[PDB]
């Protein structure tokens, strides 16, 4: 598990074919070794040495589209003859500047330089492809972004100028000088649907797609529908057409965010991680906002008409014809889901599978069937501090069993596949993981790679032989399946042969086998978070709540995924009942209630919640008499059942919120307090335990001297503006006289 920490959030990362991986955090653009241990070399594109975000940049709502410095990072032309590879970078700073140079040691010279090439906005979107296009197959860019942004300051001027005002897609040349474009070579826009945000770009088929979405970055909402742009992968624009994509299918309003992008390549299938507005950051984040919908290429290629919709032609006015039409996901696939962030689509054994990451630290992912059809999604990773993970997933290049996860200001490289939890065959061919497959010569579920080391191929079980093919006993008794070897020895309990031989026991040459209608009404449900172990009792309330005998609970998380279906527990008073929730994946589900008979009563959302782990305790030490409220910092404590107290168990009480809580410490001594939550115990740290402190009083003004503990003014009451501050003593001042401290009463 090697991460590697930047120090401020990841802007951009790419990962060259032999060079590394680079990564674009902050002022400063890295280069790492495929195992993310040592920088291998770094550039600095603001100023030497510092590299530190010039200005400061607000991670906003999770939907809202993120902001970095580092618009463009992407390397190509590498795995050339001899030609090493070029690595094309495009930056905030300098107008949105962009420089080609050499893929590898960064502190190399930039080749070409170039100005105006990405967006100089450090919230505007950008994305760009380069291709071979040309009499001579030069080296393009086509790169669209959004360059004029109506938040330009009097003291420095972004926008360019008054001719390249409304410039979308470019088409910048990686040989000419200063990376330049043609006059053709541009994609107007049209004004009135305020500005555009694309998402990617990716070559098919001889085109070039951007797929974006309208947006009003002063309001911070999408104002029309997730497009993609289809363009001629040509020298000169060839506006091929625009298609809406059409996934607000289980949401009310619809899903109108373009949240990332990936084409499965080998499958000609593009997938998008749609979304609704979540309000500001979580407060209409519902059970469905985010969807993970496929598409096509086919159907977008084709239902794609050249409309000037959203980008100017030379054949009609803006908004003043056709409205694009609505393509249409793959049915059988689309994955509805309460927060999604990235996907990454690939093929491997000819099966799709489609990594996602969730915006709470979640990489899971989910492997289409016989019709494209979804999975319920294996979580892979999580990562302890759920942080949403950054929209792009890379696949390492040089071992294709890893994948490189960014959230936040870390990047790690964790493998694609958890299949070590498979002890069986059949655990591991049920399962249906292409990665995977079961071993004879280690007898364990594994990789490829990772047994592969007997010749035999048929050693590495994977499951495109099935299921039903591991070796088993049959019935005259003999071996089914696939073995490695050849030659066995059988014995039974007691006739032995030997070796394809005739208590049972089939040993190999390196492993072996052995066998021997009134109204209902619904108040509210209480609480609204519960933690991912389950709750034993949840409260509902209402009305006429006994004119019942088969009351139900049908609680959905994801369209994928089953559903919980639950009876109540003991039907207390006609207004009240009571629920026991089992244990599930982090989420946050839709509570449908169904009584004896009829339709579900939406009750409202119910989110299962990460365990809570414990960030720190604010004072750390007490004076063994206690009383000093103590702050624990952490995060998910809203669900919280009880707190402990164990050193013999002490029962304290909590005042306690989402982040933090607080609680008088009670010991009257190195302490360690654990949180229960339905007859689990998690640690947090130790409390330890002194002496009171030694005292000394003199004298509107009051001095006191006392000779560990961190006491502050609301700690200490004093009757008649507190001062304190070490002097060895440790001397303090305020401006029949009383003193509260914890427990301690005095003077
Ligand atoms: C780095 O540069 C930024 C520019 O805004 C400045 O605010 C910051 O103080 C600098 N830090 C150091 C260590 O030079
Ligand atoms: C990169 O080039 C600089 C320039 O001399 C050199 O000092 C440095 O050692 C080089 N690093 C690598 C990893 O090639
Ligand atoms: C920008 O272009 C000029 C023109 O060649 C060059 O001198 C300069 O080094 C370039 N800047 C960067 C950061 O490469
Ligand atoms: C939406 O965009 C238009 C044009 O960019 C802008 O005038 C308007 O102020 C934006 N919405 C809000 C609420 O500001
Ligand atoms: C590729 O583009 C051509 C150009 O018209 C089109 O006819 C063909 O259907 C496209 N390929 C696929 C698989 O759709
Ligand atoms: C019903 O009993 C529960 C406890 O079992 C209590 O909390 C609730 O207030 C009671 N409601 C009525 C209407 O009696
Ligand atoms: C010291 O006391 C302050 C007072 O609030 C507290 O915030 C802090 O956590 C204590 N411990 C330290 C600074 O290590
Ligand atoms: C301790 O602090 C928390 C918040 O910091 C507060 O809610 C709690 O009531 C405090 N306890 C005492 C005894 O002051």
């Amino acid at each position: 598990e090697p991460v590697w920490r930047s120090e401020q959030a990841i802007g951009a990362i790419a990962a060259s074919q032999e060079d590394g991986v680079f990564v674009a955090s902050g002022s400063c653009l890295d280069q790492l070794d495929y195992s993310l241990e040592h920088s291998l070399s770094r550039l600095y594109r603001d100023q030497a040495g510092n590299c530190t975000e010039p200005v400061s940049l607000a991670p906003p709502a999770r939907p809202r589209p993120g902001s970095s410095f580092s618009k463009l990072l992407l390397p190509y032309r590498e795995g050339a003859a001899g030609l090493g590879g070029l690595l094309l970078t495009g930056w905030t700073f300098d107008r949105g500047a962009c420089e080609v140079r050499p893929l590898g040691n960064l502190s190399r010279n930039s080749l070409r330089n170039g100005t105006e090439v990405v967006s100089c906005h450090p919230q505007g979107s950008t994305a760009g492809v380069v291709y071979r296009a040309g009499r001579n197959n030069r080296w393009y860019l086509a790169v669209a972004a959004t360059y004029v942004l109506p938040e330009p300051e009097t003291a420095s001027r972004c926008n360019p100028a008054a001719s390249d005002h409304d410039t979308a897609i470019a088409l910048k040349d990686t040989e000419g000088r200063s990376l330049a474009t043609q006059e053709l070579g541009r994609l107007k826009l049209c004004e009135g649907a305020g500005s555009l945000h694309f998402v990617d770009a990716f070559l098919w088929n001889g085109s070039i797609y951007f797929p974006y979405y309208p947006y009003n970055y002063t309001s911070g909402a999408a104002t029309g529908w997730p497009s993609m742009a289809r363009i001629a992968q040509s020298t000169e624009v060839l506006f091929q057409g625009q298609a809406s994509l059409d996934c607000g299918h289980g949401h009310p309003d619809g899903r109108r965010l373009l949240l990332s992008s990936s084409l499965v390549e080998a499958l000609d299938v593009w997938a998008g991680v749609f979304s609704a507005a979540a309000g500001e950051g979580q407060e209409r984040r519902s059970p469905t906002t985010t969807a993970l919908c496929l598409f096509r290429m086919s159907e977008i290629q084709a239902r794609a008409k050249r409309v000037s919709w959203d980008f100017k032609t030379a054949e009609s006015h803006c908004k003043e014809g056709d409205q694009p039409e609505r393509v249409q996901p793959i049915a059988s696939s689309t994955l509805i889901h309460s927060d999604l962030t990235s996907v990454y689509g690939t093929v491997v054994m000819n099966r799709t599978v489609l990594f996602l990451g969730t915006g709470d630290g979640q990489l899971l992912k989910v492997i289409l069937g016989e019709n494209l059809t979804s999975n319920c999604p294996e979580v892979i990773y999580e990562i302890k501090e759920e942080t949403p993970v950054f929209y792009k997933l890379v696949p390492d290049p040089v071992k294709n069993i890893y994948i490189y996860l960014t959230a936040g200001k870390e990047v790690r490289r964790i493998r694609v596949a958890n299949c070590n939890k498979h002890k069986s065959c059949s655990e591991c061919l049920t399962a249906t993981d292409p990665h995977c497959g079961w071993c004879h010569s280690l007898q364990r579920c594994t990789f490829q790679g990772d047994c592969v080391h007997s010749e035999n191929l048929e050693n590495w079980l994977d499951i495109s032989s099935g299921a039903k093919k591991c070796p088993k006993i049959q019935i005259t008794v003999t071996m089914v399946g696939s073995f490695s070897p050849r030659h066995s020895k059988c014995m039974v309990k007691e006739l032995c042969q030997n070796k394809c031989t005739c208590n049972v026991m089939f040993s190999f040459g390196s492993w072996n086998l052995s066998d021997r209608l009134q109204v209902f009404y619904i108040k509210s449900i209480e609480p609204q978070k519960v933690s991912t172990l389950g709750k034993s009792n949840v409260i509902v309330t209402g009305a006429n709540f006994t004119r019942a005998s088969n009351i139900t609970m049908i609680l959905k998380g994801t369209s994928t995924c089953d559903k919980d279906v639950i009876q109540v527990s003991h039907v207390l008073n006609d207004t009240h009942m009571k629920f026991s929730l089992p244990s599930s994946r982090k989420e946050m589900k839709d509570v449908c209630i169904q009584f004896d008979g009829g339709n579900c009563s939406s009750v409202g959302s119910l989110s299962y919640i990460a365990l809570p782990h414990c960030s720190l305790i604010f004072p750390a030490t007490t004076w063994i008499s206690g009383g000093q409220n103590i702050t624990m910092m952490g995060r998910n404590f809203d669900v919280i059942d009880n707190l402990i107290i164990s050193h013999g168990n002490i029962n304290v009480s909590e005042y306690c919120v989402a982040t933090y809580c607080g609680f008088l410490a009670p010991s009257l001594t190195n302490v360690t307090v654990k949180l229960r939550v339905q007859d689990t115990y998690l640690d947090c740290g130790t409390l330890q335990y002194r002496e009171d402190p030694r005292f000394t009083g003199y004298r509107t003004e009051l001095e006191v001297k006392i000779q560990n503990f961190n006491i502050s003014k609301k700690d200490i009451e004093i009757t008649l503006q507190l001062n304190c501050s070490f002097e060895n003593t440790i001397l303090c001042k305020i401006k029949k006289v009383r003193v509260k401290l914890g427990n301690l009463e005095l003077y």
